[PDB]
């Protein structure tokens, strides 16, 4: 299907190739989504709308740290594997995206799967699982268990590079943003550090922010769409004609960065999402993480580090931080197209905005 | 002069009276400006184009503290006072914001002031001034010893309630942004948690950002402005006709906000400056610090903390974080209107962005 | 069995009644140990040596929240619910502290205990459970599944305040510390804040540090003790015969905002800085301080009874004084009370020898 | 005279040759002491106990950054710079430690001597000047513009490597540290990481902690000191009768800034080795920093070798040199530091070293 730019929503800077963070050498994605039953929710029996979104930074097979950096926007959530990356600037392992109530059992799976395909020895490096959540609650049976291990296995071992699923996709199958149906969104960027051209690439699972604030490309455009609001039952349940007829951001790049310096990366990717206009909510979870796919930590061994960056290089580090502002703000806009509209527990139908009023609108914005 | 709004330039939100910082009870604001000498830089010599800014958050005459809390969006750059906000969750004394190259000596002269006013056993609590800095390198000779404790002396005793100065005045002078002459913008909101309305004040010393990056109300302008680019010697030194012929931000709030809180206010600084565009240069020195003005802490007393907020409430949290975003996206571009042309050291010339073309711009967006 | 103070242990301050957490009123405590099984490990069969250790601040009944505040020592562990606490300054819900191969389990499990003992409207309050974790590897089939939903929900449901239960119990079952057999430990310090008393509570679960760097009341002790270095099937596995993480809890009734209590957290380095470890590359040492007198009713008003400045000597040295002593105490109260323990593997890890501490401390302290 | 070592106060590890932060090659360390006036204070006119301690952690010569991260204990005061650090893992120029009092007259004075020594191209580059301080309120006139640009001048003109002088020198001249006189303390570790040497170097200046808390080698040893308590004209001031912490951390390993942060995080547990609590108003901060890891200004980052986080042998060898070099500068500070009469006739008392080393021969047979 079409993504933002299909639409005629102008972005700035140039893409990778796929536009989505696969655009970074090594990283594989993969996505179980778990969708069944309708109608009324009895908690333990859903209806069901999760999943969990997997990425491999060096891919499924690496034993290997990658290094890395944080950042908050608001921490009213979980992001788990964060204090090591705080500590020791680097992960080993997946990360894990998914909806709240899955966290424990894909945090237990995430070992369980290294079992029998890590040396004995190596085990215990894979004991720090990083897996985050946003909070599915008004489409998911969250406290339910729909996701099973083998959901797990399933997303683990089915990763892969190359064009990468968008919309209402594992993670986040039962998300709901800037009040239209949230969901997975990636972007790419290829950054100019004079003679050398580094990706970004970007990957978001977007469960925040409010129709109101919502701007595509600059447009506020919450208003000049019209209805599309939520429904319960048939029912308007949100905006001017109620009652009538949270973020993950994953940041991977193969700029050959000192975990520090991805920090730096990572506090870019609230500079992206404000150009969207929300404001971070309260109990809006809303996180990035940033990771090298060229600083490599061969486990038990020597960091492999096969260039070095002045974080006062301006030329390069702009680049980069433009590439991640940039990335985010597309991946966030490609995530709200990619979503369809979805009809969840308890009756709650959410819409995916819709293209059609968003081709026009573009089209009369950027004539 | 005409401020953003008189130009045309739509924003979301209500304003306080004043539209200002100000419009947060107990806030006095004074700048002192220095202006002297044209041509070319000498060190020691000038030209001078820098000042100072204060900000007493109870008035001049206060020996109380007020509950703090800071963000950082990109560290480059100096802000004293923030080891002991972090610490202890509040700060005695003004804020002062100012040109790098005077950080030092506004730091003892604020020191100096103290002495005949404040009692000699309350002396020790005037030791930890608050300074902060961005650089006017471009247009001030920065090491050559321009600001005076005098002209520090005069901010400090000056500064006032009501409407505030804005373009380039005091610690704003020299400053440059987005490729058009920077210096001091504010904006305030007043916002409504439920049966209660509070007041978010904004004020920016601006010297940050690149033309090609500028959005003002989602509008990216800098290609719809015709010339305007910064020229020496009346040659153009930037842009595509190039050859031919960091960012301070202080909130206010009455709400009665805990420290921890108040770190939350300033992380919502970030998502303001997204919406404008910029990207935070590596050597950009970007950094919020906000203060509670009903939250105030006696002079080795017990705290007067009048009512207190739930963090988990939504209604009273996001009215305040909306807030934030939109006196900070206003104070920005406030700044940008009220900031005239300026010819300073070495015959640099920056321009403050063209008000004929900005309404033109926003008549034609905003029909 | 005899706690530290008991074998002649010295220590500074005033310690509460029980010596423990549960100092702090309204504080319950519960542990279920899990040992089963001996010699070769075979992951998915044992020997377990594990656990889970919950502390519910306000008593496992309440649905309201407790301010709190964190520290990291050195940061190669897990801790969930912390950039909640970070973030909001509150936690909902009970502290679980386990060892690392069963955190999901617990993290899971405790939003299952929320399910028909929480009112549907108030269960996405249970949804950032707080588990953290040190690595019973030595002793304990870590990847086995040792540790069931059931033994979480005995833990939950059996918590208790009066005495706690120490050394090889709970989260501590399986650990290691300063070469000695590690465990939980707890203490308390009922301090003179200006012209009013609180209390001080810290619970730890210690896994960390190494024999050559540890002082009990300053005496550098592990070179004073003759032998108890681990063995495996009758092999001394270290020391010079070779061959032939950090989890800290504090509870506080002083009324504490969120930045404050970050700041009682940051005192427990100084405390285990007093018993000499250095803080290994890998191990994940962190400090948790809650207060149980600033508490946030589900979706209501704060309450916060009153009001500390933080320019405050007085009161503030008091507290901050009371965290480093009794984290201090603490940590030996654990060593005295974890027995020697075979566990996986037949490793053999001995708990400090209580003849040769008692001894020491007599010369001396005569 | 003698230090903690003299005295019969025993350390664990290997000290450096020097036993100083200066056992890292290059480092230079300068002291500017201000002692003059005596009696009752007048603000303006002393009597002064203060000074300025440099440390140029490449040489005064060096225009290059070095890999930087730091560590707060207790955040109640100031030390500039450190934003810098903690966003770009390296910062640019000298330390200097000083009085509270002194900020913003070494700052400025750091920026004034960088001007024609520096290429104007350059100068940029020296506008976030390192700056940290310690109060002296009780011997010295803080407000009274005691120190001046040209002793700021002297330290980081006159620094050197070799033997640094400790006591009540530099900035540390008018501190107050466990209610005996404060002042600069040095220490150092080479430690053994694998098959690899390094050097741990770390300085203080002491102006922290009480007299009850203190530990000399896990000793509680405030109580067994007879007398020594501080006076005000004649009359006992504190104690039965009575009728802040910088932490400056050097090292050749070749370390990222996120892992010089965990070096300068490990100061705490050697503070705590000595007893104190960090009190609500001590500012205690440590920063740490590499002299191997060097960012040429406008240039590639040098980095000789590099270390995984993971690797316990190299990173506990440097954790615990840390830990003993910041707990061994803390007792040399003490024992380096002479009794002193300051501002208003306020008296401290060095430890008394008859007293302690009989202590420690008594504990240390
Ligand atoms: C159907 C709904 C999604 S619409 C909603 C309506 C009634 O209370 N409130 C909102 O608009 C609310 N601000 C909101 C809407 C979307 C996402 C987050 C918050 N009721 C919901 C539902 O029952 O789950
Ligand atoms: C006159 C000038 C301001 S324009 C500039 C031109 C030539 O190199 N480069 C820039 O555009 C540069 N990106 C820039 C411009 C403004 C603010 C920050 C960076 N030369 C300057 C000057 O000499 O001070
Ligand atoms: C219902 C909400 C108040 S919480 C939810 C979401 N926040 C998260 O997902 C977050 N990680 C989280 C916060 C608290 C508990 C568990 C998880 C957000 O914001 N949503 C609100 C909404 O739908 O309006
Ligand atoms: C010349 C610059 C590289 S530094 C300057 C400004 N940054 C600051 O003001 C900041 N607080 C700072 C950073 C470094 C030293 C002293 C102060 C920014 O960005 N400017 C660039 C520009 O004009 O292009
Ligand atoms: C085997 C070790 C290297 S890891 C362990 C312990 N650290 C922890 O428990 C910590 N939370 C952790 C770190 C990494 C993965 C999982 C858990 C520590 O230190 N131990 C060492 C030892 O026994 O020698
Ligand atoms: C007089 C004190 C209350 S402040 C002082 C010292 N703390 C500092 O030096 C610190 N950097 C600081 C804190 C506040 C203002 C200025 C400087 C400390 O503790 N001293 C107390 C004491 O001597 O009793």
């Amino acid at each position: 299907g079409p993504r933002a730019r299909d639409l005629g929503v102008p972005f700035e800077g140039t893409p990778g190739a796929l536009n989505a963070i696969t655009d970074v050498a090594g990283v594989e994605v993969g996505h179980t989504t778990v969708i069944s039953g309708d109608g009324a929710m009895v908690i333990g029996k859903g209806p069901y709308r999760t999943g969990v979104t997997i990425i491999h930074p060096l891919g499924k097979t690496s034993l290997d740290g990658v290094a890395a950096g944080r950042a908050v926007i608001n921490g009213t959530g979980e992001w788990t594997g964060m204090h090591l990356v705080d500590e020791v600037g680097q992960f080993l392992g997946p990360i894990a995206l998914t909806g709240t109530g899955n966290v424990g059992l894909v945090h237990q799976s995430m070992m369980d799967w290294s079992v029998g395909k890590v040396p004995e020895e190596a085990l215990f490096s894979r004991l720090l699982p990083v897996v985050a959540e946003t909070l599915d609650n008004r489409l998911n049976d969250v406290f339910g268990h729909g996701l099973t291990r083998d959901h797990v296995f399933a997303a683990l071992d089915g990763a892969k590079g190359g064009p990468v699923a968008e919309g209402n996709v594992g993670g986040g199958t039962g998300m709901i943003a800037y009040t239209f149906k949230g969901g997975i969104g990636t972007s790419s960027r290829v950054v100019s550090a004079g003679d050398t051209r580094y990706t970004v690439g970007v990957l978001v699972q977007a469960n925040h922010g409010d129709r109101n604030d919502l701007r595509i490309a600059g447009v506020q455009i919450g208003k000049e769409i019209k209805g599309a609001w939520p429904e319960v039952n048939g029912i308007v349940a949100a905006g001017p004609d109620a009652g009538k007829p949270s973020l993950l951001i994953v940041i991977a790049t193969d700029a050959p960065l000192m975990p520090h310096q991805l920090e730096r990366m990572a506090r870019r990717a609230a500079l992206g999402v404000g150009r969207n206009g929300s404001t971070a909510g309260a109990l809006s979870g809303e996180f990035a993480l940033a990771f090298s796919t060229s600083h490599v930590i061969p486990l038990g061994g020597k960091p492999r580090l096969p260039a070095i960056i002045n974080d006062t290089d301006s030329e390069t580090m702009n680049a980069l931080f433009r590439g991640v502002v940039q990335a985010t703000e597309e991946a966030l806009v490609n995530q709200l197209v990619a979503s369809e509209t979805m009809t969840g527990a308890n009756n709650a139908k959410v819409y995916g905005i819709p293209h059609d009023q968003l081709a026009r609108i573009m089209k009369a914005r950027f004539p």
